[PDB]
């Protein structure tokens, strides 16, 4: 089909069919199963997921567990998944987060660590360096421990979690988004981007958005996103450097995810703060000036927010977003993506899945209805028996008594040529 | 139907035309005279326009004259806006100059230099300090000569030259507001701009150490080619006095000619790729503040003329190397979002050039311009309101035929509206 003359129409199939034991799960009710990452590569597929105590954001982290696997036929209707190999993340407990990135027959896992005590016990919230895993099919996992030998971040950071979105490979370099504690000493002026606001009194909203990145209230230590790259990993001597976004070009820092994008990249930014549109940007190469961000608000986050603002104007305020709903970009520009949507229910949430184009339709198609509750949506595409087809993988509970845990769910993308 | 609709986006475009405006600033055929580093600036009613005459070269040739125009835009009904000169005057003493650069504002015109030492024999000791010169210029008056030295100014470093930024400046009530660049004085720990793209080895400080180096002057920790803001305070005193306000290493690369803008209620700085970073340094600033002024995003324009920079430009890796153009831009947004400029790109025989309006969404609407032109090799243009429709008028160093000595040429063009998408 000529893409010049020829048009097209991209849209969620019927079904939801599920892909079970993407990554396998217990049934305790002790246990919580969240910060998942998933990554799609050529041939193989990396999946990682904490398992913590209790508390699903500050229970202490029993254990992180990646899966090397291939999505593959196995007869039924949609793609199923082929697990490779099962492992844990070495003490645990010294963790801040981990993501993942798929390649062709190699995965990886970016972990940031904290300081540890002379006890051994973890020193919470800090940034002892990283952790950097490979993975290939019968292989042996492969360590390479990250120090200060091996990192340069290009500001002070006292706390470093990679993006709980994952990463991307590109020749010897891996791409992975991060975020913590920034040491500033610029003057900052936050960016501020709200509809129809009508409350001024001092700088206003603008000084609501200045205070909204800073850490404890102090432009001193602002929260951060940031560019990681992880340069020649063909040496077995990975080395990582940062690139930070400046609080002019970004929200508070967030949960994110990098992108192969074509011959380019593009980066997703979960809602942390105030502002819960959808926060995603292309860039040629990676790096905070080339940078440009999309004009596209849906999906809006919903839930897991302590915020109080409309949808449509989304004024600025001092309040605290948790959820995780990117998107998969299906066209070279985004010009066409899928994501799901979430909405709050009286009982739990109800969610739809949805492709989008670059002129406001959106075809999309309630999904989940019998379970009770989902919170989060990654969504990763590819081609499978040559149609397009995603796997959305989510937390929530299927029914509400139950412990979090993390599904995952195949569709198909039609893309419809209209000669 | 009027851009008031959905799925639709508002541009702007240089028009078809680049018409001649003659008669901007008066020129001679000399063969041994270079015309060089103009000044231009647009006001309510009047313009300012300043070039150097040069012999033999155009950088470090003598200073034969120093001629200023006071003039104002005109229709002289030609099918585009003229030049009226009113006033042609020579700057006193072009020996010792270092620099000049013009401001227009309503019925009113500036001319500030920075002058360097005069020695017994004469000739100036050059790439040194000795003061400012302004000089107030009227319509239907004469020239007033303000002289300040010594105490009537204080730089906050201590410069061992200073220099205008041939850019310009504007004014903002009874200040009047410039750029400048020399050696300044520095015994600090210093981590100065290293913003590039794809480099091996990025991380080892190599490429640091290279933007350490290209902003050092003393060789090292005891000079600086560093950028400031030039405040001139109490312009009707008669006493006019200058303060500085110097931009740090972290905030900004090797020091060059800049210019200083008024966009709305807020104001501008531009700064030319002098050493590696051969980018657009564009900075926005509500009040004229180093602690304000906010740096855009977009790389256009991009020196690729008068360089010895081999680096490329899609990752700008830093590197010890010489810029020494001047393209600088007009706003037509009051977050220069939207914004008119020239680029030059050199070809083995000259150059070859084009005059753009950039827009808030990235795309450059181009049309080549002087085609029967040698070279072009420098820009500054300034835009007005005209016949009700935009128009900029772009002053640029070049030569029409190569044989020819370098020349000053003005044009004229249009920028319009129009909605896409």
């Amino acid at each position: 089909c000529n893409k010049t003359n020829d048009h097209f129409t991209m849209q969620p199939g019927v079904n939801f069919y599920t892909v079970p034991n993407l990554g396998p799960s217990s049934s305790s009710a002790d246990e919580c199963y969240t910060n998942p990452s998933f990554s799609i590569g050529s041939s193989i597929y990396m999946f990682s997921q904490e398992i913590r105590k209790t508390d699903c954001t500050t229970g202490e982290i029993l254990s992180i567990q990646i899966v090397l696997g291939r999505i593959v036929d196995k007869g039924q209707q949609g793609p199923q998944a082929s697990p490779l190999l099962v492992w844990s993340v070495p003490n645990p407990k010294i963790i801040n987060s981990c993501a993942v990135a798929a390649g062709d027959e190699t995965g990886w896992v970016l972990c940031s660590v904290t300081l540890t005590a002379a006890s051994g016990e973890p020193i919470p919230h800090m940034f002892d360096g990283f952790w950097l895993y490979k993975f290939e099919p019968d292989t042996e996992v492969v360590a390479y421990r990250i120090t200060g030998f091996a990192y340069l971040l290009d500001k002070v950071y006292d706390s470093v979690f990679i993006g709980k979105g994952g990463g991307i490979q590109r020749g010897n370099d891996l791409y992975f988004q991060m975020f913590g504690l920034s040491r500033n000493r610029q003057s900052i002026k936050a960016l501020c981007e709200h509809g129809s606001c009508l409350g001024t009194g001092g700088g206003g909203y603008q000084v609501l958005c200045d205070r909204a990145v800073m850490s404890f209230g102090s432009e001193e230590s602002l929260i951060s996103n940031a560019y990681l790259k992880v340069n020649d990993v063909a040496s077995g001597k990975p080395t990582i450097i940062s690139q930070t976004f400046p609080p002019s070009d970004s929200y508070k820092g967030s949960n994110g995810r990098i992108y192969t994008i074509g011959e380019r990249y593009g980066i997703y930014l979960a809602p942390s703060s105030w502002n819960r549109y959808l926060r995603f940007g292309l860039t040629p190469d990676i790096s905070v000036r080339s940078t440009t961000w999309l004009k596209e608000k849906d999906p809006i986050m919903k839930v897991l927010t302590t915020c109080t603002n409309t949808d449509k104007d989304m004024c600025p305020e001092i309040c605290n977003t948790r959820g995780y709903q990117d998107i998969f970009p299906l066209s070279e520009d985004s010009s066409f993506y899928t994501y799901i949507g979430i909405t709050p229910s009286n009982e739990g949430t109800k969610s739809f899945v949805a492709v989008k184009d670059d002129a406001g339709h959106v075809a999309s198609i309630t999904i989940l209805p019998n379970y009770y509750s989902i919170t989060s949506a990654t969504i990763s595409c590819f081609m499978y028996k040559e149609e397009i087809w995603c796997i959305a993988v989510t937390e929530g509970r299927k029914q509400k008594e139950n412990p979090q845990r993390i599904y995952a769910h195949s569709y198909r993308v039609q893309k419809m040529c209209f000669h």
